[PDB]
């Protein structure tokens, strides 16, 4: 009936982010990240948790490559660290470090994996921060620009498939309005401004890899929440479409369009929070449009009416604690609410696999652009049992309910070309330490412990083993 | 807020076949509406249009109204059958000399006209002929009416609407038989949809060589959809509401193309419209200047299983709490929202829902927008001091523009709000008792009486919006 097959090349992936896998942070000539530093401030990461060795993934790539091939994955999604390319982040490049990225090409297309390379995944160099300020400044504009034609130029005849920027949202909120990111700012203005130079540098790299990569496919990874309503009261739906166009379309009309959505610039000009537009800036926008728009989707996010007096920053949930985050909004705007009707992890992220197909339909309907998910996973509390293996049954549930509803959107007409789960290893959740488990393969280690880093594959692992076998038939 | 704009287009709305009377004088040919209203049961107690509120011969008493009122615009229909007795022959110049005296009326008390090119009254010949808009033959026809009207008036009038609520029109027509042609046909109704896109975008891509000047946009039913709950399920039966009651419409008349996803459902179905060679290029000339948007309510939806709710009898009593819910089994089904008050036929009064449905539009499609109906149909009598107390009506306009104000502030391109109506008139299904104007007019659904007109409370209260620009 309705049990409909995959397409045949349907890109099966799991994906991950250098600094949460890679560890050797000061080796072999790499430059310091902005978390390089951001991790060793006392209280921003659980329990004092760091990616100076994360799973080791740098010197142990072939393991876990040799894993991905047992698996069967169609596609890899890596980000490539720009300070292990470029040290001081512009100027002269380290040939250790491309010659790293270079041999792990190599030994993806020997087992038929299609890379994935993601461009920016938050690890922006020390030394531009230091020098003008990271994305505060045009010049990150030019130097962003000169990192990605390195990879362009070197890779390009062998990876199709690069993302530009991973989740420029989130980040960007982060790193500006909570501070639980780096430049660990709170100032909407700052934030504002800092995206506005972030899209000019999206759109400036998607313009190069048109002339550099022409058979390439490029996009941004959006981190999608579809936006809810409470009720059908008039007030909360007004409340769902504001936090629909200030957390959804701001970023994916600029993506997709190349202008900003009307109502929400309207609104930052007259709080003295727009971007300054300067001349030339719509007209580099414009270039930018993506041949995808990559979504990483985890859960929707319900919406109520906020009265100006009302709720604005809360306290998010990074110890495991099953109903300690907090709500948040803009007053008079919108407010968060915990959606009534839905389960949530141990971190209160919502389990909505039928928000996923309510999310790909809404961005094929709006640009009808091709849609590659580039991140879907449930972060666990996992368990080793007696018997060595890990029964990750509540993981498998998650990534199959999901996987269910990828095809429905492909029945409704959604040109979905694959799907990438997050994470393929066990690794470092920025704010949430190790603890926070999504991979198809356990790590032993914990926050400040690395033990042996063993690799040990979850019952996980092979359900999705079968997944591809089966391409999707089964589950 | 932010003041309306200065040269924001305060006006009051109409219909040709509501309004106008005389069906069969200076060889005016029969309409689909002068047949379908004699037949019984398909109008209330047996209401027609035969002579209506007798505004063909009285239009100077009308227009004389709407200046005391400082109407800035006004919107009327034409009726293709006084123009065109057998709907493509010779014109009959009676006609156009009427709608030229009525437009010379309007400007002559600086009235801006908008004149509604289809408004539901399709010649009955055509359907005689080759059955009206189930033929691409009406492509041809309805542009040369078009065409006729862009001669005569195009120097005097500048804002025009070409097609007139085509969704709610053509489901009653063949969804649920409520409407000429009495039809129940899924294949039908979009086949006949897909020839009246075709019409639209002709007569637009006309309307641009003839009228260079001029500004036009179809006028579409616009009820925004709610979703009943936060519950998956209700957000999924919103999204599929959303996509085939408003996107069908709204993506073709303003992109050129049909929603994606309902257009796969339909194939399946066999329900989809075929597309011949020719029609995208054709759909693609008709992007219009402005969105007119018909807003009177929102509706709320929630799952609907393959075995559920399907049709409904509506509400035309005035019996509140009579209307019964629809949908589409599988995709999604209307429910009453606990949040809204109804009238007493059962429609949601819900002033947000503009902003939030003018928001909507603009965001994605970004074109400007025109209010060219909104208004509340209720009973109303006559006191004994001969006036018209309908604070119930003043209530409601209240309501809407002050939502309106806060539209435009937000960033929507806003360009003017049409009342509907004007002066009382005829409602399709619910006769006369259903009653919409600023102007009283004393008849009822068998008894002409005297057509009095008498100015209600709303006409005054509409008269001061208008002075004050809507500040107060």
């Amino acid at each position: 009936q309705r049990l409909r097959p995959f397409p045949d090349h349907f890109l099966w992936g799991s994906a991950s982010a250098a600094y949460q896998i890679e560890g050797a942070w000061n080796e072999d000539g790499k430059g310091l990240s902005v978390w390089d530093v951001f991790t060793k401030i006392p209280g921003k990461t659980f329990k004092g948790s760091n990616g100076d060795i994360a799973v080791d993934h740098y010197h142990r790539f072939k393991e876990d490559v040799a894993l991905m091939a047992e698996m069967g994955l169609k596609a890899y999604r890596f980000s490539v660290s720009w300070p292990r390319i470029f040290p001081q982040g512009r100027g002269e490049a380290n040939e250790s470090g491309l010659r790293f990225y270079d041999d792990l090409i190599n030994e993806l297309l020997a087992h038929d994996i299609e890379p994935v390379l993601t461009l920016y995944h938050w690890d922006l160099p020390q030394a531009l921060m230091d020098e003008y300020g990271g994305f505060e400044s045009r010049r990150i504009i030019e130097d962003f620009n000169a990192y990605c034609v390195t990879l362009y130029k070197r890779y390009g005849g062998r990876v199709k498939y690069w993302v530009s920027l991973n989740e420029q949202n989130y980040n960007f909120n982060h790193g500006f309005i909570t501070a639980m990111h780096p430049p660990g700012v709170k100032d909407r203005k700052r934030f504002y401004e800092a995206n506005h130079i972030a899209f000019l540098a999206n759109a400036k790299a998607i313009d190069s890899f048109r002339r550099y990569v022409p058979d390439g496919k490029i996009g941004p990874s959006f981190a999608y929440s579809p936006a809810y309503p409470l009720s059908s009261r008039p007030d909360d739906i007004l409340a769902f479409e504001n936090a629909e166009e200030f957390t959804n379309y701001w970023w994916l009309d600029m993506y997709c369009r190349g202008t900003y959505p009307d109502i929400p610039l309207k609104y930052l000009k007259e709080k003295g929070w727009a971007p300054t537009i300067e001349d030339g800036d719509m007209e580099l926008l414009a270039k930018g449009k993506p041949d995808f728009v990559g979504v990483n989707y985890y859960q929707t996010i319900t919406y109520e009416m906020n009265p100006l007096d009302g709720v604005s920053e809360g306290k998010m949930n990074t110890t495991g604690q099953k109903g300690s985050n907090q709500e948040t909004g803009m007053p008079g705007l919108y407010k968060t609410k915990r959606n009534p009707h839905l389960e949530t992890s141990n971190w209160d992220w919502a389990i909505d696999p039928i928000g996923l197909r309510i999310g790909l339909r809404r961005i094929s309907s709006r640009y009808g652009l091709p849609l590659f998910i580039t991140e879907n996973g449930l972060g666990e509390f996992d368990k080793v049992e007696n018997d060595g293996t890990i029964h990750d049954d509540y993981r498998i549930a998650y990534l199959r309910a999901h996987l269910e509803q990828c095809r429905q959107a492909l029945n409704d007409g959604v040109d979905l070309i694959g799907y990438c789960s997050w994470s393929f290893t066990d690794l470092l959740s920025w704010l949430n330490g190790y603890q926070k488990r999504y991979g198809f393969v356990y790590i032993n280690r914990d926050e400040e412990n690395v033990k042996d880093l063993k690799r040990i594959k979850k019952d996980s692992f092979y359900w999705y083993q079968n997944v591809i076998q089966t391409n999707g038939e089964e589950l």
